[PDB]
């Protein structure tokens, strides 16, 4: 039911659980204007100072839950005393700034868990997530995208000083997405700890050391222990990711020349940057990574908004490869049938190979849906075949195509490209104005380019691979001509149809283990599909002969489909994401004409229509028909 405007939107809402890293605005903000709320990173600005009536700018989940399609009011926070007096409605982020992981926990189970409170005050309170949802007979919400933070806290405030204390935060941690997954969470989004060396905080201190092998401890525990809970788990490798911006802050847009872990945009608690600083030269937060000692800009924000989005979309594009060859596969049926009109009564002699060779161009178009990328291509293909008439009624024959197809989808124009390579065995009856179709069709399927671009630090990155595939099919149809006349100069005959096709893309690692960079599993899409048309022709005497069809079709295989995958990062942790759905109907035209060129020669071409609700496919073809 999706809007083609609009990018994917997979889930229902965003419910997030944390801490100051997700907090979108629990409490109040003493130095903003009023209805102010705090969020833990830089003012908007233009002055960014406290009390310049300038509102704290976003956080990752706010700018993600906006791009996901959201709806705005599910992105604010869950308890919130200022919407209270505001009479703004709660929203579904529950991520208090101070929280550490038992509190998290307390604010997903237990009894009055949400609490608000500053200054040994309590401010405003709330049951926990699930406690208020089972107070309405709900679990989770099956449909929601579910994101968690936490372990700084346990952190700052001493509660982990050694190995095991590491590895039990970790443990809190995952007690949270164990909780939500039991409740029936089926999409959970959990960061890695940062490696809290790489923070104003420690960095260059004496603490560093230990601060960076004591969230080596916590990360480790947490992907095994997530490896072995069965939770549908999207890992964000923040430490990778963080790696790969000191190396190259440029393509983050954080300035390449500054001490980008040492400095920071406030001076809270940590060395301003001069330069960009909020009283420095030229400020820009955008231009740092961290606001104060350990919470993260603008920048920072949009980064791990973006990476989180670039794992999530991804399922949206993978799940066309199979659609690609579905598309050639049809386009190829579609020749073939073209064929097959231009010889409706028409049949070369009993004994005699007719044989055909031709091209042609196709085009395929995807508009987007919940969980599928928009995407259109060009493609081109080269098919040859032959039919022998071993009888009056019978026919039987064999063909061949070629084809490349290529398609630009997703936000970036993702490139993919496809070698497909066809052949079939068919029969074919008329007999008495009675006639049947029925083919035997295999495929190999070489993916050799596959570039998946997706947007981060507001220009673009890319993953690359190659994969391979196969598909095979099996199509069968039968009509009764309206014409009484086997010499009739016009056919019309009705007609159902019959298709099964399974198509089967191998999974492939792209390239590399960058912190984006994704492993894929098999995928396979198969098509039911029953139809009925009508198809019909005239000739204009020996020379020359017009054809064409229509038909409706309904596909019986239109489950949404999803794709299995892990970062090349962190093998152990494997999650599901939902993709393409097939559509359950479609219409088909075809437009076909037969040129005698020479006894025995004849020179023929096809226009193909093809339209689902989410999808239109066209394809051309020309050929030449000689009789053996």
């Amino acid at each position: 039911h999706h809007h083609h405007l609009e990018a994917p939107s997979p889930y229902s809402t965003l419910v997030v659980f944390g801490d100051s890293l997700s907090d979108a605005g629990q409490f109040p903000d003493p130095a903003g204007p009023a209805g102010s709320t705090s969020r833990f990173t830089n003012r908007v600005g233009p002055t960014y100072q406290n009390g310049s009536g300038e509102i704290f700018g976003p956080t990752a989940p706010m700018l993600l839950g906006n791009q996901l399609g959201i709806a705005p009011g599910d992105l604010a926070a869950s308890t919130s005393p200022v919407n209270a007096q505001q009479g703004i409605a709660d929203g579904n982020n529950w991520a208090v700034g101070g929280y550490r992981t038992d509190q998290i926990y307390d604010s997903i189970t237990a009894a009055n868990g949400s609490l608000i409170e500053r200054d040994n005050t309590l401010l405003r309170s709330r049951d926990g997530y699930l406690v208020d949802r089972a107070r309405q007979g709900l679990g989770a919400d099956p449909n929601a995208l579910y994101y968690i933070t936490g372990g700084g806290n346990d952190f700052l405030q001493g509660r982990i000083l050694n190995d095991v204390q590491a590895q039990q935060a970790a443990g809190r941690l995952v007690d949270s997405v164990q909780a939500l997954q039991q409740a029936g969470a089926r999409y959970i989004v959990v960061w890695l700890l940062p490696d809290l060396g790489l923070t104003p905080a420690t960095f260059g201190g004496p603490l560093q050391p230990f601060a960076s092998q004591l969230s080596g401890t916590f990360n480790a525990e947490l992907t095994a222990q997530l490896s072995q809970a069965g939770a549908n788990v999207i890992p964000l490798n923040i430490p990778l990711l963080l790696k790969e911006g000191m190396a190259n802050p440029a393509s983050f847009g954080l300035a390449a020349d500054q001490n980008l872990i040492g400095t920071c945009f406030s001076g809270n608690g940590c060395t301003m940057n001069p330069t960009y600083g909020i009283n420095g030269s030229t400020p820009d937060p955008s231009k740092l990574l961290f606001n104060d000692s350990v919470h993260p800009t603008i920048t920072g924000q949009r980064l791990i908004a973006d990476y989180t989005y670039s794992l999530l979309s991804a399922p949206w594009e993978l799940t066309l490869l199979p659609e690609m060859a579905h598309g050639t596969l049809r386009a190829y049926q579609d020749e073939l049938r073209s064929q097959w009109q231009a010889d409706w009564e028409n049949w070369q002699n009993v004994g005699q190979w007719r044989g055909f060779v031709g091209g042609g161009g196709q085009r395929l178009d995807f508009d987007s849906q919940d969980s599928a990328a928009s995407g259109d291509g060009n493609g081109y293909n080269l098919t040859l075949g032959g039919s022998y008439r071993i009888d009056e009624a019978w026919r039987a024959g064999v063909a061949a195509g070629f084809y490349r197809q290529k398609l630009e989808a997703g936000a970036k124009d993702s490139d993919y490209r496809m070698n497909s390579y066809m052949a079939s065995a068919f029969v074919q009856y008329q007999e008495n104005r009675w006639w049947a179709d029925a083919a035997l069709t295999g495929g190999y399927l070489d993916y050799d380019d596959l570039k998946r671009k997706f947007a981060l630090g507001g220009g673009e990155r890319s993953e690359k691979g190659d994969t391979n595939g196969h598909l095979w099919a099996f199509s069968a149809r039968l009509g009764y001509d309206i014409a009484q006349q086997a010499d009739s100069p016009w056919h019309l005959s009705p007609f159902v149809s019959a298709d099964y096709a399974r198509v089967e893309v191998d999974g492939y690692s792209e390239k590399g283990a960058s912190a984006t960079a994704l492993d894929y599993d098999d995928q396979k899409r198969s098509s039911k599909r029953l139809g009925a048309g009508l198809q019909g022709k005239y000739a204009f005497g020996s020379d020359t002969q017009l054809f064409a069809e229509y038909a409706h079709e309904r596909e019986y295989e239109d489950d949404t489909q999803d794709l299995t995958m892990s970062l090349n990062s962190l093998p152990g942790n494997r999650f599901t994401l939902e993709g393409y759905t097939p559509q359950d109907h479609l219409n088909r035209v075809s437009l076909g004409f037969s040129q005698k060129l020479a006894p025995e020669l004849s020179l023929r071409g096809g226009y193909n229509w093809r339209k689902g609700e989410d999808d239109t496919q066209q394809s051309v073809s020309l050929a030449l028909s000689l009789d053996f």
